[PDB]
Formats: structure tokens, sequence, C-alpha cells
């Protein structure tokens, strides 16, 4: 683990970081909270931003020194804090920014600050290529609601690592966590097309554990029945 101010960085793959930020909550300590940070020949990808602004430029600044290469755009999974929360340390960077129409229409309700751009998805949730313009490795898919309404999930192509964001917990968990925006009767379904969407896919990256394998996607899901 590298650590750079508040962040801790891991490589998982030859061209893929997980970034990791924490925010300690009045009455339950410290919450960590992953996205990643993928290379792409001469330039740098981002998925989600940090709890913070504060945090998010920490992780523009360790992205020029470890890799030095230009970040040409980040993408955030849900309107959500933890995945959302650093939108103004990419925009003053100049840095393009990505998300789904929906958490766009969603951001300001939620206080958050909007992506410049909005993705939209056909009806069997891949994202529409031309709102996604250069995107790489990066393979956004919509599970469909779980999480929040909004909530995406990337893929990394070359890689075995996929992304469920929120969406998906690890197998060790003992609930789905915060289920106030969430869709109880579709959380089940979307987790599974989720798993479906990336079938060769053996590293599970999700938001609030360390990746674990392709059990998380199924036990998320069996939990998730339950909510039915
Ligand atoms: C503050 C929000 O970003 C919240 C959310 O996205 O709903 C955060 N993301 C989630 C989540 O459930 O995905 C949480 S809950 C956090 C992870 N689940 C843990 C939990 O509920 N425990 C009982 C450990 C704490 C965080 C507080
Ligand atoms: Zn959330
Ligand atoms: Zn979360």
């Amino acid at each position: 683990d590298q650590r750079f101010g508040d962040l801790v960085f891991r490589q998982l793959a030859p061209n893929v970081w997980q970034h990791t930020s924490y925010l300690d909550m009045p009455g339950f300590g410290a919450v960590a909270s992953n996205g990643l940070i993928v290379r792409d020949g001469g330039r740098v990808l981002v998925v989600d931003t940090a709890w913070t602004d504060d945090q998010t430029a920490q992780i523009l600044n360790w992205i020029k020194q470890e890799i030095n290469l230009p970040v040409a755009l980040a993408v955030v999974t849900h309107a959500h804090q933890d995945k959302m929360g650093g939108m103004d340390a990419l925009h003053a960077a100049g840095i393009a920014t990505y998300a789904n129409a929906l958490s766009n229409q969603l951001a300001p309700q939620e206080g958050m600050v909007a992506a410049q751009h909005s993705l939209t998805f056909a009806a069997n949730g891949w994202v529409e290529p031309a709102t996604a313009p250069n995107f790489g490795p990066l393979k956004v898919f919509y599970p469909g609601p779980g999480h929040t309404s909004d909530n995406i999930t990337v893929g990394i192509d070359g890689t075995d690592i996929a992304f469920g964001g929120c969406l998906i917990k690890d197998s060790k968990a003992k609930s789905l966590g915060n289920l106030g925006d969430a869709d109880t009767e579709h959380y089940a379904a979307s987790a599974r097309a989720f798993g479906a969407a990336f079938p060769k896919a053996s590293m599970i990256v999700m938001s609030h554990s360390a990746p674990d394998s392709r059990a998380a996607i199924t036990h998320t899901a069996r939990m998730a029945d339950k909510l039915r």
C-alpha cells in the first residue's frame, strides 16, 4: 500500500490501482471507500471520486507523481458522497467527468455536483458508445436499480477486474448496507445482471471492502433475494 496524504493506493494489476479514502462519521468511526485508477497508454482514467474534494485532489497529485500521465476523464458510479463527493476537485483540475444521466439529475437533490457529461444506456444495460467516447478499457454497464436507481458498474478490458461499486458487497458481509435509496425489488436481479455482464472477471472490486472473488456477487444477490 502507498500513502499520499490521507489516501491509500493499492496496485491490483499492471495498469490498475485501487484508491481508498476514509470519512469518520459521528458514532460509526472510519468508513472506507474504494475507487479505481486505470492507466491506458499515454493517459490515466479514474473511476469514482473520494469522499471529499481535498481527498480527490490528493488522488490527482498522486497520479502525477507515481504515474506521470494526464488524467483524461473520470466516471462516477452513482450520486452519493462516497462516489461523487469530490467532483469539484476534478472540475477544478479541468478533468472531463461522466455519470449516468439519472445520476446527474439526482445530484442536486443529493447535494452533489453533477458530472459534465451524461451516459445513456441501451435496453440491455450496455452504455451508448456515443455518450462514452474514448473510454479505453472502461466498459460501463447499467445493471438496473439496486443500491440506488442510477448506480452503474465498470469492467476493465484486458484484465480480470470488474467494479461493482456499492451495488456489490463482499462475501463476508452481514447486510447490504444503506438501503435508503435502494430498489429492494430489483436489487437481486441487478446484482446478477452485473455478474452476467462480466462473466470472466475473477477479481471483483467494490466500494467498502478489499477485492473479492465472484462469490461476492452471488452472496449479494442472495441477500437481496430476502428483500423481495
Ligand atoms: C454515505 C453514503 O455514501 C453511503 C451510501 O452510499 O449509501 C455509503 N456507502 C455505503 C453503502 O452501503 O454502500 C455506506 S454503508 C457503509 C458500508 N456498509 C457499512 C455498514 O452499514 N455496516 C453496518 C458496516 C457502512 C456508506 C455510508
Ligand atoms: Zn450509495
Ligand atoms: Zn457506498
